């Protein structure tokens, strides 16, 4: 607040870094995020719902008006619950600030923050729950999830949306901004993580979808991880191939990797979803003696591990651990 000191946008300016325009102009940019104290929930929202269905950007704006949702489907416009809850003490933990803007008698949107000049919250959400699934797999895959559970929850009588939402336009809109926005996939993953009040189906949803979020984008790795694992008699080891000399700075990385995610608790099964540090360490691809070893162990029992190809260079460990499995097997088999 004052005078910049440092020197620093002065000498970006000076040596063409920031543009002379965007401080010579007719602002230059912890993230604040400006929490708008309405009497009028309830129309706000609805409002907000209409702008993203138009295909309105809001751009910075967008957390703030994704807020008031959450606000008051999951807090029922209970600012100050709000404000207190472990949800926001995360995100304060995570850089974000939430600053309170009182704001009475506001009949447009324009007058918080266009094309906002020319369907409830909690259906909302749920619907944008529904992306979390697949987010991280691929749009194809994403819609795809999304269209079919769609016709579950139909079928089911659990949940209708409007038809317009349906349209790869619209979906294509709700998984930008999913991919982009933080917040959002952060409260609908905290709120399903817990156990919530209520009788509002749209909460089932959300819980459900959650669920099916789970180890979303690790799903390989996981699988990598049951088929390493050797259930004996005196317990669970690691696979003996495993621990083989040429094998031994790959599992080093890996146990380091996942020893970084299980620090994230009850958050791992969807730190790719919400990018939680570390968990750039934890791709299958970079291990590819493991992977291996893992698929060969599934071939021994007929069973493919999809989305794991082995290299050629990786082909005899392959083979090699199948070939263990089949002996272990058939020496498992004997004693009956």
């Amino acid at each position: 607040p004052g005078p910049e000191l440092s020197g620093w946008i002065s000498e970006q300016l000076m040596t063409g870094r920031i543009p002379v325009s965007d401080i010579f102009c007719d602002y230059a940019s912890q993230r604040v995020i400006p929490v708008y104290q309405v009497n009028n929930l309830e129309e706000i929202c609805q409002l907000i719902i209409q702008a993203f269905e138009a295909g309105v950007d809001f751009q910075e704006s967008a957390d703030s008006f994704l807020l008031m949702l959450c606000l008051h489907h999951a807090y029922q416009g209970d600012y100050k619950l709000f404000l207190e809850s472990g949800a926001v003490k995360y995100l304060e933990g995570h850089g974000f600030r939430f600053e309170v803007k009182k704001r009475d008698g506001v009949k447009r949107l324009e007058e918080l923050l266009r094309t906002l000049a020319a369907a409830n919250a909690g259906q909302f959400l749920s619907f944008a729950s529904l992306f979390l699934p697949k987010l991280v797999v691929g749009e194809k895959a994403c819609l795809e999830k999304v269209q079919r559970q769609i016709q579950v929850h139909a079928e089911q009588g659990l949940i209708q949306y409007p038809t317009a939402w349906q349209s790869v336009g619209h979906m294509m809109v709700i998984f930008r901004l999913m991919r982009t926005n933080f917040l959002i996939k952060f409260l609908l993953i905290h709120q399903g993580m817990h156990m919530v009040a209520g009788h509002d189906a749209n909460d089932a949803v959300i819980s459900n979808s959650v669920a099916q979020a789970r180890f979303s984008g690790l799903l390989i790795v996981k699988t990598v991880l049951d088929h390493i694992l050797q259930k004996t008699e005196r317990g669970v080891r690691l696979h003996p191939l495993a621990r083989t000399a040429k094998v031994k700075n790959e599992v080093n990385s890996f146990k380091a990797a996942l020893s970084s995610l299980a620090k994230h608790g009850e958050y791992a099964p969807f730190a790719r979803l919400l990018n939680l540090s570390g968990v750039n360490n934890l791709e299958h691809g970079l291990f590819p003696q493991l992977s291996a070893i893992a698929l060969g162990v599934a071939t021994a029992h007929g069973s493919t591990l999809a989305g794991v190809n082995v290299g050629e260079q990786y082909q005899q460990l392959r083979e090699a651990a199948t070939e263990a499995e089949k002996q272990l097997q058939q020496y498992a088999e004997s004693r009956e």
